[PDB]
């Protein structure tokens, strides 16, 4: 159902790109195989490591969640900047589940190492 | 029989399953704008890029720019380069008419 | 000016497109050719690699040419593209009038799919 | 441009594609790699061996170029068989100049080309 | 804006079409004019008349003005009716208006 | 700049959908409420200017409730815009299992079990 | 076939380089207004010859305008996108007379057709 | 139950059965591109336009710019408006010219044909 979230700001100049349509779309990630390990690098500006979670689903896939809130002030315009993430990542090389994960988040930036 | 529009619709949907890292460079960053004190704040999440980097300036009809750019060494076989090696936002202004980088959150203060 | 949403799903659309999918492929394949001579619609259909015993054909009920065939491929390596379909099913209008049961038949050469059927009219 | 001749067709039912498409979309490739050789099998009914040509550019990309003439007879309503094939194709693994091996049988196009290293 | 407001429905099912949906949409009007006279006729339904307001605030423009509360009891499944209309048709300078069994019509010169 | 087909496309649309259909308007109404009170299902609906005779509702073999109504408008003078829907056939599928309403200013209450 | 194919096939492609298929469709683009008893038909044809061109009142109510004409390229194209085959069909907004005296006159690549609108002396 | 999607097609195609004058403007005119004799020729069907309100000029960034004002008085109950009032097409030209080059363009039966001398080329 991801296309459906694009077509709905079909109609959208840029400036106003919906918040629900950012929640699915964040964040972009470049995923990369070194030495064994396989490495994730995600966008998350203004976020709290406490709010950030990650986790592997017995099927094939890498998960990510984070949440914050934020403190609405004055007149408002936009309401972009999105509340919750949910981004289900599919592996092509499958990272056994007794590996262990870690997880660096540094300037807005979050970093994960996998073994394989 | 099956009609091709039909068939198109299909192709799209498997298409925008993983979107282009030229994609996210065109819809980031996502923001906050609001209007308090005659102040207009805008408010970025940006992957962290060099503050000196980034840039900000008003244009002359009314608009707001934002750029910036990054350098990434993509070490290694590559299974995808989601992230936005380049950035232009231009962001319209509410009302008719100083910046600060922290933990990659871009707050933009605007005098009104 | 900000940019257009629509502009850049267009653009994203494109240099994906460059790549077709399996699925795509099986909608659309086979290519036919169809011609009338001598009170017979013959119709050709490329389909490589399905063996004869698996390619069906069948006359609808309307007036319709249907193709159907299946197949099994062996998946070994690592696959980096599998556009190549593994079950066909194909549904022609037919442009005239035809005898209703029985009298069309096929042959499969080179992966080449032949159909004659008898026009409605033909005279024996 | 692909998209392009996908747009040409949109409004046509599936028994009505131009053949024009199907020259821009034939023929369908499965790519793989085993054996430090990069394996690619193509669809392509009613050809000659002698009228099949792949060539491989100083781009990453592996070309398939196949052409051929048609017979008409009588009045026709479909011409969907594409006359002349030509698929640019990108590969990931690596490969300027190589040896490449190539076989047709029963419509289907099977080329070898060998990755580097392994065997 | 009125582009993005039907769009943002698309994935919905017809009777799943949103509440901000439909204030947007609201009222479906008929023009037409008869004597040298405007009329129009606009679908409103469950709207107190003192709180439907109507003036013309450009030299050529038609605005209505639409508001109302409403408190649900029980569990709520679906919420479509809309509270608020500000639709703003364009007139092709009095204007005489009768609101009855849900028909709102609008008199102009 | 040449300009792209697209950008004129949605401009060509957007310009147009200010006025809308009454035939998309026939497929939109009504927009109706459902809660659930009293171990009852109640549907509260906004069909403005249609007669209570003109009005049907029925449920469906599915277990869709179904609203059905129709109505008759003949124009006078030159009609520049005729939105107004003369066909309604509202569908509504039900979240709670469900085998009766009251009409006035131009809403629909219903309820069921 | 609809229209609205028409257009969407065109969706990929900047205004500079439109199909001309697009164009056979779509042209020409006209003025229709009633006045004086008279249904005048304004359409903007140019690069054809009035020999070419005829005008068809149909069964339905409607307006067929019908053109054709060749074009042999020289040397090397860039750009084909002028249209060779028009058939461009009219629905009227109002009633006319078919056993009536039409006028349709091309000068300077307009075409300018005049109809009877029935009730009118 | 019915989906939005087939509804909003059927609007779509509503809104694009009748097109705007607006639209054309940016869609007219239609062309014909060739080279010959180191020159670059466009011909448009532009119909309905006084010569003198024509202007051709050769864009910066190696692109043709076709820009035509014309003015109709509307008589009458009008039931469409199609034809354009302003036209402005820009062309991206697929050789290289010169910027500088002397142009030349002809008008005749409403059709524009524009010859302009290719890079390289000898006067
Ligand atoms: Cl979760
Ligand atoms: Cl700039
Ligand atoms: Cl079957
Ligand atoms: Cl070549
Ligand atoms: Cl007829
Ligand atoms: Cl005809
Ligand atoms: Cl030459
Ligand atoms: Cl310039
Ligand atoms: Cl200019």
């Amino acid at each position: 159902t991801m296309m459906n979230v694009i077509m709905r700001e079909i109609g959208k100049k840029l400036d106003e790109l919906s918040r629900e349509f950012y929640e699915s779309v964040i964040p972009p990630i470049d995923m990369y195989e070194e030495g064994g390990e396989l490495v994730v690098v995600a966008d998350l500006a203004g976020f709290n490591k406490d709010k950030i979670s990650v986790r592997l689903s017995a099927q094939n896939e890498l998960i990510i969640n984070a949440e914050r809130e934020i403190q609405y002030i004055g007149t408002k315009y936009a309401t972009q900047r999105p509340l919750k993430i949910h981004k289900v990542i599919r592996l092509p090389v499958k990272v056994k589940r007794d590996s262990q994960v870690t997880a660096k988040y540094e300037n807005g930036v979050l970093t994960i190492r996998i073994p394989v």
